[PDB]
């Protein structure tokens, strides 16, 4: 039984707690907004066996005892914009930056999460936050937490970075 420690990391709102119920508990979480826990699953990934450690850490924009814990000890990271939140993608690069500073490596597994990809209307083109992703050389995924859409994607695309790595 191969450990994954997973980080969620982003803006506020934009579905961090979302996704990590989602993968874990397999529900929408339709404002439940903790308040930054830890969870862990037993999943069978490509024939192996792993546990899951999910890390959802806060905003910084909110009080967070553990996110720079959380950000330390993550093996791969999940990078979260909202679709619809101009202002939580163009944070992503402070997240990412921070990650790297923490790590202290710029090889770090990552992936850019683009959440809410349920909604009709979205401020923050796919062909953007791609463009930036490959120019971060890290994959870029759509989820979204409502529909569970991507969401299984987006968190074993990372466990695959984290073994690639
Ligand atoms: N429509 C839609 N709403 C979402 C999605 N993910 C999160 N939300 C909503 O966005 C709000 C904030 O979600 P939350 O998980 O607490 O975001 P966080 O602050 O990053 O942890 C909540 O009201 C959620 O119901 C999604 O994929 N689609
Ligand atoms: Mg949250």
């Amino acid at each position: 039984m191969t450990e994954y420690k997973l980080v969620v990391v982003g803006a506020g709102d934009v579905g961090k707690s979302a996704l990590t119920i989602q993968l874990i508990q397999n529900h929408f979480v339709d404002e439940y907004d903790p308040t930054e826990d830890s969870y862990r699953k037993q999943v069978v990934i490509d024939g192996e066996t792993c546990l899951l450690d999910i890390l959802d850490t806060a905003g910084q924009e909110e009080y967070s005892a553990m996110r720079d814990q959380y950000m330390r000890t993550g093996e791969g990271f999940l990078c979260v914009f909202a679709i619809n939140n101009t202002k939580s993608f163009e944070d992503i690069h402070q997240y990412r930056e921070q990650i790297k500073r923490v790590k202290d490596s710029d090889d770090v597994p990552m992936v850019l999460v683009g959440n809410k990809c349920d909604l009709a209307a979205r401020t923050v083109e796919s062909r953007q936050a791609q463009d930036l992703a490959r120019s971060y050389g890290i994959p870029y995924i759509e989820t979204s937490a409502k529909t569970r859409q991507g969401v299984e994607d987006a968190f074993y695309t990372l466990v695959r970075e984290i073994r690639q790595h």
